[PDB]
């Protein structure tokens, strides 16, 4: 089988020692690192790697990504691009994906996820223990936009749809290769699409617990997420008239207790936030404002002279989504930045109001609000 690190900038010990995990493991035939550009990074992985190809006797390539789709490059034409070589130049049966930047890496993680495939599984997708103030985008924008779109689906029961530590089965990776949607998907959203079209597709999906977590960057702000987030939303939003036609076979491995050490760590820097979400107005924004419903106009524009969020419940969320749905212009401008200045205050409402009850009291409310999201999504 075929294992794939996309990167970037990440530090190369890191990197190599995990392709180093992979190219050790008995299960894969062949490790590939698909690069953003030939930078320091890439070259120190270009020179590292022969050498671990006889070490291990597992053939390592390293490759650039090849510009496939219509958006901004990053991670999509990335992992595009390996699923191109991955039909076109190797007859693999198996690809797995994981992220250049994972600490916590071993062979388990491999061995999991093709038993997994063994046992029928056209998709196996890794998933983490969590903070509760980490994962904001998946909770507010992924799996939220999920429920109030498709209530019925399983797309909303998916734990972690922007992970990117996956394993496809060929005849997976060819559909996704194929599909339009996806090729275009050039930039942040790919992890959605993938999720979102395999789901569609009915592929049969299992979801594999890594107990060790996943090692986070170190924040700042909420700003530190901005290109993230508009770009995850704008996936959503380009969906949402699509139809999901049939339905998938989906399980999920048990989750442990979540690691003290995990549960203890917090997401971003508050009063960074705080402070950013007075900055960066236009009138423009202001006006813009008038198309959202009072409480979360007056709300908003509150932000233009001291932190307000208060308002930002779960209804004025899901109220708030709608209008984004409707209205919001990708690559304009004012709408990313009354999308970002929109989500921070849900996120400082969640965390006041919420994750400073406790972990399990946030993890029981964040389930709780995708279950009234789907119920509310299909009465209408
Ligand atoms: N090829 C490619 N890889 C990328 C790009 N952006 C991010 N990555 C890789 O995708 C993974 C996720 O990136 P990271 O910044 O750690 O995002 P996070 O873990 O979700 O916070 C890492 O392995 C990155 O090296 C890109 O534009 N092109
Ligand atoms: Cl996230
Ligand atoms: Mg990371």
């Amino acid at each position: 089988s075929l294992v794939v690190f996309p990167f970037k900038h990440e530090h190369p010990e890191v990197l190599l020692h995990n392709v180093r995990v992979a190219a050790a493991h008995p299960r894969v035939h062949e490790v590939l690192c698909i690069g953003y550009e030939r930078d320091q990074t890439y070259e120190a992985v270009e020179r590292a790697a022969p050498e671990i190809s006889r070490a291990t006797g597992t053939p390592v390539s390293v490759r650039l990504q090849e510009r496939l789709g219509t958006l901004r490059p990053g991670k999509g034409d990335g992992m595009n691009t390996a699923l191109r070589y991955f039909l076109e130049e190797t007859q693999w049966e198996r690809i797995h994906f994981y992220d250049a930047d994972i600490t916590s890496f071993g062979p388990d993680w491999i061995t999991k996820a093709e038993e997994a495939a063994d046992f029928g599984y056209g998709l196996v997708r890794h998933y983490f223990p969590r903070a509760s103030t980490d994962a904001m985008i998946t909770w507010m924008i992924t799996r939220t936009g999920f429920a109030l779109l498709w209530p019925h689906t399983e797309l909303s029961w998916i734990e972690q749809p922007l992970g990117g530590e996956l394993l496809m089965r060929r005849e997976v990776a060819a559909m996704l290769y194929e599909d339009e949607r996806v090729r275009r998907r050039s930039d942040w959203g790919i992890d959605t699409l993938y999720t979102f079209v395999t789901v569609a597709a009915g592929v049969s999906i299992y979801e594999c617990y890594i107990p060790e977590g996943k090692a986070h960057r170190l924040y700042g702000g909420l700003d530190d997420l901005r290109t993230m987030l508009v770009e995850c939303f704008a996936a959503i939003q380009s969906l949402q008239h699509e139809v999901v036609g049939q339905p998938a076979i989906h399980r999920q491995e048990h989750p442990h207790r979540v690691p003290v050490h995990i549960a203890e760590r917090v997401g971003y820097d508050v009063e960074a936030t705080l402070h950013r979400l007075m900055q960066h107005w236009t009138p423009r924004q202001v006006e813009l404002l008038e198309l959202f419903t009072t409480p979360v106009r007056e709300g908003l524009r509150t932000c233009q002279r001291r932190p307000a969020f208060n308002f930002m419940d779960e209804m004025a969320w899901a109220a708030t989504y709608h209008v984004l749905l409707e209205h919001f212009q990708p690559g304009d401008p004012d709408w990313e930045e009354l999308l970002f200045k929109l989500w921070t205050t849900r996120v400082l409402n969640y965390t006041m109001t919420v994750a400073l009850r406790g972990y399990d009291y946030a993890q029981q409310y964040l389930y709780r609000m995708l279950g009234r999201y789907r119920y509310q999504a299909a009465l209408e």
